[PDB]
């Protein structure tokens, strides 16, 4: 089960698609952070969700907000996928330990070994202010993410 | 340590790039099996290795032998990579549990969470007849594999 609103966002340091280290706490005091967990690269549903994030990127990656996509895939996988899909935002690798970050946020699927489609908004204080789990047969509403971020400014 | 010649090749059941199950024991009493463990899809080092396999595929995949590539990546990853590289042989997913099959063959890298570049030849009885792990920094000479399979007829 997902970490609830008001809980302290577990810290993490993960490799992005270009092998750079990205730390959640690096955004404390500066930007609200949108964490988009997704199951697998090269799958239709994740493609659609990240394509929509790509299309509305300025509403998520700006002076007040940062957007980080997270999955169990390693950087080379995310690099190729990001290049083909045109993703310029960071795709982080919760690869080894496998899904450690996903488990900390309570969005890890132990049966399949992938992250569930959970989204969080972490405020400037490192506190989770928004938490949304994707429901069966549907895509997450991203207007809801922009509004949640806009509300924290 | 890596499993060496004389040992029983641990049995496995894994999904190939097209989600079809592939078991090692299915080849016993029929074909010699080349097991090629590789670290990560979309990396130059693994590309070079599997390209060499692809370029000489008829010598490994015939009436007397089959070739299986294995790594920790999931099927969608291998599917896309196989399509881009023109790989027609099975790329199996040692994805969940993470690196289980690789750990059973003693070719799993615990620091990086990937399989080391290990190659095995399993004969019709299920015994390892060839076992070689890539000297990281040096490239695998695949004519040594063909000779290993040549001696099993």
């Amino acid at each position: 089960h997902m970490l609830n609103v008001g809980a302290t966002a577990p810290d993490f340091t993960l490799r992005d698609q270009n092998q750079q280290l990205v730390t959640l706490r690096g955004y404390r005091g500066a930007k609200n952070v949108l964490l988009v967990f997704f199951p697998l690269a090269f799958t239709g549903i994740c493609q659609g969700e990240l394509d929509q994030l790509r299309d509305h990127l300025p509403e998520f990656e700006n002076d007040d907000s940062a957007a980080l996509a997270i999955s169990v895939g390693p950087p080379p996988t995310h690099k190729i996928w990001a290049t083909q899909s045109g993703f310029t935002f960071p795709l982080l690798s919760d690869f080894w330990p496998h899904g450690a970050v996903s488990q900390a946020y309570g969005v890890f699927n132990e049966q399949a070994g992938i992250a569930n489609a959970g989204t969080f908004v972490v405020d400037r204080s490192g506190i989770i202010r928004f938490a949304e789990m994707k429901q069966p047969g549907e895509v997450r509403d991203q207007r809801l993410w922009t509004d949640a971020l806009a509300a924290l400014t």
